[PDB]
Order: C-alpha cells, then sequence, then structure tokens
C-alpha cells in the first residue's frame, strides 16, 4: 500500500511534467 | 518517512495541475 502510492503518485508526477513539457512546445510555436 | 512523502507528493500534484490549467488559460488565449 503506502509503498506502491509513493510509486504511484511518482509516475503521475512523470506524466503531468511530460504533459508540462508538451504544452509548453506547443505554446513556443505560437 | 512515507506519510510525509506521499503529503508532500500529493502538494506536487495540486501545484503541477494548477500550472497545467494556468498554461491552458494561456493557449486559450491564442
Amino acid at each position: 500500500e503506502t509503498e506502491k502510492l509513493i510509486r504511484m503518485k511518482d509516475e503521475e508526477l512523470r506524466r503531468m511534467q511530460e504533459m508540462l513539457q508538451r504544452m509548453k512546445q506547443q505554446m513556443q510555436d505560437q
């Protein structure tokens, strides 16, 4: 549980930072 | 200190989501 929870939230943080970088690259195209 | 980490990563997830919706409203301005 608690270890699995930490690993789940670490994966989500990675996904959201990846999504931030894609939105960053899309707003530079303007 | 697993419970302190879970709260830290929950705080990070919240800030990155505010930032994503903040970047979203900036791309809706284009």
